[PDB]
């Protein structure tokens, strides 16, 4: 009754946000005593554990005032920036305390630099108003175009592309591939309009730099992956689209548990091994959850990595079940998004993942043995996991009808 | 040359941030060795002092998932929400990362549910956009008024009240008396308006509460004084105002440590001793520094309290000669600002302070003896620190001369 907020958490059927009361590496503590694994890791910011120990002894000892204050600059921020640029490139770089924030404040830098008024989007950018918009296709009130990623749309509004400021994108890769990468990065360019790559999630995810070298972004953000859970954002780019950002500055700039979590973690996303065992780790559990739904038949399907996955289902009766079953058995999933492990999922670990998907799967036998895994499953799950239309082939028509289903 | 922003910080007379390697209460050490006593304090956000032990305790055993993660709900937020609203107030409340993002969120939720277009604002309110303006007492390109505490002006926007949504203001208590704050809300009630009171700097800075019983606020904000400078800030007030707070989430909301350090830190705000332990040793420095300078000819002035004052200087020369010397002594003023001693500042600090100061007022002695304190020095002051005009008597064309002589 007292929170007038509606945060994003794991929800139990009746809607109730569920409690734990504590956590370490990848488990979770209910208040019964139960155990359980973590696939949504704080919506994907907590990319080495709960709790990880050389974190958590950084954390201290910035707390105890140890390496800097928050009233100035402390001799660590000159590394992370330095790092920053080394791992993402650009000419300067920013930091904001939310992706909300740093999306917000980018694309309006950009779009004054550029004088131009219309921004054309696809992807999730954070919470702000500037985003709301009643239909794709078509302006909102602050010029931006929601294009669901598809690229019909976008080559048309680019085709006029006088007033386009620029095109910001939250790259996905479990739905995109190489074909719309390089047919994006192609109309991009033809139209000589600047690409904001919106990364809070991709960003640092699969290896030690941003997701795909098939786009060209003269601006980045990366958020979740860069301090395992404390609220640090980053930007980079071109210097001049960046001009506007002179005029920020705000209190906690230089909070030191932030600035050590953060380059205490980016020392070890940047080697790429994190990215590398996470891939191998969350690879083996698919491909044995994989071959438990077959052989079950079982019609669930993944799409996605080891470092970022989802569950594709035929129908939202089968999510439903199978999202009960995984409670049942102490898998926390991210609900109808995507589950993105941590280094703490290891070996051991997967053992027992994939012991509960074993019964996850004989929970689900028998029960949705005729439902079939057809286009309309395979848009909606993409819909909810990457806020868009997947790249699947189809008609000018058929985008129309995708859009009518499941637009909000 | 990295850094696209301009952070605020202490920086020398060539505009280079001054480094600190490490704080221990009041005090700060430099690369050299040298110890400081911080006044600035993360702009007014380290309110129990650098490394405070018990924070440094909690945030320890958030950071090893302890009471909870990131990735769910646990009952410290309980706790901290009902908190919030025995110390503040009201129907709802939120949660935010930065005080720019809280009074952002707010402000739009409120023009939304008051369907009306125009917002009166005095004060900072932070970096975002929306609040930049070309001109004062006209509308920006968002409908945001800038009638920098002049009631004269707000008495002329109100008088057409049915456009307008909402009036913003950040509580100033050195330069604005009980005079202005009883007109203030006599005209707000008149025109039934509600107020936002940006309390993000003086809420619980004076007591265990908001900063003035004359303000009747139907939503409020605060930041600074709730998390011993963790990213935290909260608001709260009438439900039907903050309705669109339901669209609110970010990845971070539940980070245990932010939470951690806010828990405890209003715990200990909410008591009222380390504001009164501030204003009795703050009070001790004031009138040591202000007899310091009038009994050596030096023209400088304070205004304010123990938990908040500024320096008035005659000019801007004798304010540069001022900064330079306490530097020298290793002073740690935020320069043409506000001074927010912490909790740390006891009187053993005080006693250092003051020898200090001593210094600062011999190295200026007999620099500017023939200069005075003016009109002109009050309201230059007044404008860096509190960000509109000082309560003093004046007509209408003497705002506009002074506005002309101040506005940048
Ligand atoms: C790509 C991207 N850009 C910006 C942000 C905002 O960052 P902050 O949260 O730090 O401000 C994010 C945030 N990612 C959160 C999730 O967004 C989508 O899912 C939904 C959210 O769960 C919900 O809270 C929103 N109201 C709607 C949103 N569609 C993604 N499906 C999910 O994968 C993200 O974890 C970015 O991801
Ligand atoms: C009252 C108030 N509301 C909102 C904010 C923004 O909070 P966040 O910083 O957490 O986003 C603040 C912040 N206060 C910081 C100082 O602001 C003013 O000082 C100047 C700033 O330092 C500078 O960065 C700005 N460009 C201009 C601004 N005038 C206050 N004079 C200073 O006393 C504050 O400490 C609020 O205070």
């Amino acid at each position: 009754k007292l929170l007038a907020q509606e945060p994003t958490c794991p929800r139990d059927a009746d809607g109730r946000p569920r409690v734990f009361v504590e956590g370490s590496g990848a488990y979770l503590t209910d208040p019964d005593g139960r155990r359980w694994i973590d696939f949504d890791n704080a919506r994907g910011s907590v990319v080495l554990g709960h709790g990880d120990e050389e974190v958590a002894e950084a954390i201290a000892r910035a707390a105890r005032g140890r390496s800097g204050v928050g009233t100035a600059w402390s001799p660590v921020l000159d590394s992370l920036l330095g790092q920053l640029q080394e791992v993402c490139g650009g000419d300067v770089v920013g930091l904001y305390r939310t992706g909300t924030a740093a999306l917000r404040s980018v694309t309006c830098a950009v779009r004054d630099a550029r004088d131009r008024s219309i921004v054309l989007s696809s992807g999730y950018h954070g919470y702000d108003p500037m985003w709301h918009c009643d239909e794709p296709f078509t302006p909102n009130q602050h010029g931006i175009v929601e294009f669901l990623f598809d690229l019909d749309v976008l080559a048309e509004w680019l085709s006029r592309p006088e007033q386009v400021a620029a095109v910001v994108i939250s790259p996905d890769h479990m739905h995109l591939g190489e074909r719309w990468y390089t047919e994006f990065t192609r109309l991009t360019k033809e139209a000589d309009v600047p690409v904001i790559a919106d990364e809070v999630k991709v960003g640092l995810r699969y290896r030690a730099g941003l997701s795909t070298p098939l786009l060209d972004p003269a601006v980045w953000i990366v958020a979740k992956c860069l301090a395992n859970g404390s609220p640090v954002a980053a930007v980079g780019g071109d210097a001049h689209l960046l001009a506007a950002l002179e005029d920020v500055s705000f209190t906690s700039y230089f909070e030191p548990t932030a600035m050590a979590a953060a380059t205490t973690t980016l020392r070890r996303m940047a080697t790429g091994e994190p990215q590398q065992a996470i891939r191998a780790a969350g690879d083996r559990f698919i491909a044995h959850t994989r071959a438990a739904f077959a052989n079950a038949g079982v019609p669930i399907d993944l799409a996605g990595n080891g470092n970022l996955f989802q569950f594709v289902c035929a129908d939202d009766e089968v999510a439903d079940a199978f999202h009960a079953a995984a409670a049942a058995e102490g898998l926390l999933f991210f609900e109808g998004d995507n589950q993105t492990p941590s280094a703490a999922f290891t070996d051991e670990v997967v053992e027992d993942a994939c012991g509960r998907i074993d019964r996850v799967s004989a929970a689900l036998t028998g029960r949705f043995t005729d439902r079939e895994l057809t286009e309309e499953s395979w848009y909606a799950s993409a819909w909810g996991a990457m806020d868009g239309l997947a790249d699947r082939p189809r008609t000018r028509e058929e985008t129309t009808a995708i859009v009518e289903r499941l637009w909000e």
